[PDB]
C-alpha cells in the first residue's frame, strides 16, 4: 500500500488520477512484435500511433492506462515504457495469462505458474525490471482444467504481494460465477477482483449479486457495440449506481492501437467504428451517464477512487 | 557458394561434420527471456549448451542445423553465444512447429510467405541473423493451417534456396502427405529433410521417398535409448543404393520447457553422450557392420553440405 508499480517505476496512489482499467497497447502473441514488426508497418509506427492516441486520450482527462496485455497477449513492456513516457500517461503493466498459452505455459504446474506471476510483480518483467501491478486471466466455458490452475496461481500471487486479479468472461455464461467460487475457495477477498466483459451481459441480477458480494465489476468494453448499441452497455453503469453499487463499478473502453491475434486488418474496421479510440469513455460514455443525471461525485468516484483503491496493493 | 549461420555466412567446405536436427532448446516464444529461472537461469543453460557442444566438437561436429522455429522458442541471441564460446557452427531456422500462437495461426499462405522470407533474406528479429533452413511441422493427414506452412516454405524456398525439413510422424507415414503438397508448388525433393524418419516401422516408406529424392532424416537415434535397431535403418538405406539421401542426427535438446518438467533429466540420464551420440556411438556401430568409413564420411559431411547449399 501507498504506491502502485507503473512501466516508468513507482507511483503514489494520488498521481493515477482518471485511470482507464482495462485497455491494451497491442493485442499479439508472445515473441510476435519482436519476430514481425512490420506486420503493424513497422516498431515505430505503432508506437507512434499509441502515442497519439494515449495523449488524445489525456487530452479528454485520462491519467493512467491499465495495460492488461499478459504474456500471451505479446505484452512487450519496454513498448509500452516507451509510449508512457512519450505521452505523459501513466501505464499499469499485467502478469497472468489470456486464452492464448504456449506449450510451456500449458504443461505448467500451478506452484510453477504462481512462481512465474510472483517474478513478474516482485522482480520484474523479462529483465526490465519494470514490475507488474495487476494479474488478468481469461476463462471460457464452465473454466477448464488449465484455467482452473491459472486462477489458483493468480489468487496466490495476489495474496502473497496485494495486487489485484483481473478476468476475462463471456458475460452471456454468466462465466465470473464460477470464477467467483474459485477464487473464493483460495482465500481470495472479493475487493481485490474485477469480474471484466461485464458489459456484455444480458442480465443485470448476474451483476448485482456480484456486486452485492464485493467484486469489481468490469464494464470495460462499451465501444466494441460500436463496432446492442454503445447506450444500452453504457446503461448498466446507470443501473449499478441506481442500486447503491457505485464503488463496485470499473468502467474501460478495452482499446488497441496495433491488433495481430485476429485477421489481418481488424484494427481498420474498428478504428473506423470508433474513431475516439481511449477517449471513448471521457468523450462519450461520461457526457452520457451526465445527461441521464449522474452527478460529477459519482462519476469522479467511478473514474478515480474505484480504479485506485482496486490497483493500491492491499492484503486488508 | 555459402551457408548462413548465426556468426554470418560460410562456405560450404567450413561446414564439415554436420548433425541435421538438433536444438540448444526446446520452449516457446518469448518464454526463455520471460521467465529464464525456469532453467535455472539464462547463463546456466548457456554454460550447459557450451559444454555439450565443446563435447560434439571433440568428437569431430563442427555444425549444427538447430531447426527451433519461432513457436519453439528459438532465441537466436542465445544460439550465437554458445555457438561462439563453443566454437561449432549453428544454422538457424525459419518455419512453424506444432504450437503457432493465434498471431500465426490467423496469417494466410501469403503473409506467412514474408515472414519466413523476412527471416531468410533481412534477419531475424532486430539481430540481422538470418536462418539457413525452413523447418514445418504437421501431425495426422496435415490440417489445414498446416498445408498453409507447408506451401509457405515451398514459396520461400523456391525464391532462395534454402532447404526445408520436416517433423512427422513416421508411424503414419506422414512424409507422403508432406511432399505431395511440396511438389504441388513445384518444390524439388532435392530440397527437402523429411524428418523423424527413423521412427518408422516401414523401411518401404523410407525407400521410396529415397527414391524420389527426398532427404531421409534419421534424426532421433538416441530417443530409443533400441538404438541399435533404429541405426540399422542407416545400413538399410545404404544397401538399398540410398546413401546420398541419408542425413542423421541426434535432435538433442539442452532445456526444454515445452514438456512436462524434469524431462531433460529423464533424457540426459538415458543419453549421457547428448549431441555426441551420433559420432560415438552410431558411427562406430555402422564401421563394426561393415560399412567403409569413406560412406559414413559421405553421410556426415557431404549430404549435408549439398542439402544446406542454397539451390535454385
Ligand atoms: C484481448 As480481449 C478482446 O479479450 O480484451
Ligand atoms: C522439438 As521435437 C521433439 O519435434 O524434435
Ligand atoms: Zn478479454
Ligand atoms: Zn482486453
Ligand atoms: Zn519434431
Ligand atoms: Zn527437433
Amino acid at each position: 500500500g501507498d504506491r502502485i508499480n507503473t512501466v516508468r517505476g513507482p507511483i503514489t496512489i494520488s498521481e493515477a488520477g482518471f485511470t482507464l482499467t482495462h485497455e491494451h497497447i497491442c493485442g499479439s502473441s508472445a515473441g510476435f512484435l519482436r519476430a514481425w514488426p512490420e506486420f503493424f508497418g513497422s516498431r515505430k509506427a505503432l508506437a507512434e500511433k499509441a502515442v497519439r492516441g494515449l495523449r488524445r486520450a489525456r487530452a479528454a482527462g485520462v491519467r493512467t492506462i491499465v495495460d492488461v496485455s499478459t504474456f500471451d497477449l505479446g505484452r512487450d513492456v519496454s513498448l509500452l515504457a516507451e509510449v508512457s513516457r512519450a505521452a505523459d500517461v501513466h501505464i499499469v503493466a499485467a502478469t497472468g495469462l489470456w486464452l492464448d498459452p504456449p506449450l510451456s505455459m500449458r504443461l505448467r504446474s500451478v506452484e510453477e505458474l504462481t512462481q512465474f506471476f510472483l517474478r513478474e510483480i516482485q522482480y520484474g518483467i523479462e529483465d526490465t525490471g519494470i514490475r507488474a501491478g495487476i494479474i488478468k486471466v481469461a476463462t471460457t466455458g464452465k473454466v477448464t482444467p488449465f484455467q482452473e490452475l491459472v486462477l489458483r496461481a493468480a489468487a496466490r500471487a495476489s495474496l502473497a504481494t496485494g495486487v489485484p486479479v483481473t478476468t476475462h468472461t463471456a458475460a452471456s455464461q454468466r462465466g465470473g460465477e464460477q470464477q467467483a467460487a474459485i477464487l473464493e475457495s483460495e482465500g481470495l477477498s472479493p475487493s481485490r477482483v474485477c469480474i471484466g466483459h461485464s458489459d456484455a451481459a444480458d442480465d443485470l441480477s448476474y451483476l448485482t449479486a456480484l456486486a452485492a458480494r464485493g467484486y469489481l465489476i468490469g464494464l470495460d468494453s462499451i465501444p466494441h457495440s460500436a463496432i446492442r448499441s454503445w447506450q444500452t452497455r453504457a446503461l448498466l453503469i446507470k443501473a449499478l449506481i441506481d442500486q447503491g453499487y457505485t464503488k463496485q463499478i470499473l468502467v474501460s473502453n478495452d482499446w488497441l492501437f496495433g491488433i495481430s491475434s485476429y485477421v489481418t486488418n481488424i484494427m481498420d474496421v474498428m478504428d473506423s467504428g470508433n474513431p475516439d479510440g481511449m477517449a471513448f469513455i471521457p468523450l462519450r460514455v461520461i457526457p452520457f451517464l451526465r445527461e441521464k443525471g449522474i452527478p460529477q461525485e459519482t462519476l469522479a468516484g467511478i473514474t478515480v477512487t474505484n480504479p485506485a483503491r482496486f490497483l493500491s496493493p492491499t492484503l486488508r
